[PDB]
């Protein structure tokens, strides 16, 4: 399924780039109209919508709950939301606002015992494990908690195996070398991890540049294709992407 994605800083739809140390920097503003944008996506048939709340990522006290509530109320498919989700109270607040699935990032690497508790409390269908991956010179799929600078000492597979016994189901795997590049996604990466873990519903993220890039993912076993920039820049429509995917 095609999963259109929006990044939000204080009500504004933005493009961000990842920096050397993993931090996100703003590049350009697309506009102050997330609701009509999401509704355009939803109306065209998007099966899931992905939001990153960068304001809340910087300070969880400033989680954009009122905005998120209005966006969920405007659509009729699951909305998944990430952006520095670090405590169970943060997860609960998002779910209470009507978010379908909460995307969990670096906390799942740093504090696995804590996050295992979240799976027990919230259930596997409400949680998406985000894995930002950099494939190093040795072929290891490094999970980046700090971008390109330091090696986390944790692999994609190590983390997937960590959470399978508590029922892990959804994994968002971003290739950080392809994020925002319009290169095409890392097809062989997704072919490999999807076959390696048939019980996991993987979402691909990063690199989609044109309709052919969506076609290239069709046989991989990927269950969701996240598309940010190419939809925002009008390379193709959500309708066209769905017609291609199916
Ligand atoms: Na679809």
């Amino acid at each position: 399924m095609i999963i259109p994605a929006l990044n939000l800083i204080g009500g504004t739809v933005v493009r961000v780039v990842r920096l050397h140390q993993g931090d996100y920097a703003r590049q350009r503003d697309y506009g102050n109209d997330p609701l009509p944008r999401l509704q355009d996506y939803a109306a065209q048939g998007a099966g899931v919508l992905h939001l990153v709340d960068l304001t809340g990522a910087k300070d969880p006290a400033k989680r954009q709950i009122p905005l998120i509530k209005t966006l969920v109320a405007g659509v009729n498919v699951p909305v998944q939301v990430g952006g520095g989700v670090r405590t169970e109270e943060d997860v609960a607040a998002l779910l209470k606002a009507g978010v379908a699935r909460v995307v969990i990032g670096s906390t799942a690497v740093k504090s696995p015992d804590v996050v295992k508790g979240w799976f027990e409390r919230f259930g596997a269908q409400a949680l998406v494990l985000a894995l930002d991956v950099r494939i190093d010179e040795h072929g290891t799929k490094q999970v980046a908690v700090s971008g390109w600078q330091e090696n986390s000492g944790v692999s994609l597979e190590q983390l997937v195996e960590t959470y399978l016994p508590v029922g892990l189901k959804h994994v968002l795997c971003t290739d950080i070398s392809r994020d925002g590049t319009l290169a095409g996604s890392n097809v062989s990466l997704y072919e490999e991890v999807c076959a390696r873990y048939p019980q996991i519903a993987f979402q691909s993220s990063g690199g989609i540049g044109d309709i052919d890039d969506i076609a290239a993912l069709r046989g991989t076993g990927v269950r969701g294709v996240i598309v940010g920039r190419a939809l925002l820049e009008g390379k193709f429509t959500v309708k066209e992407a769905i017609q291609c995917w199916q």
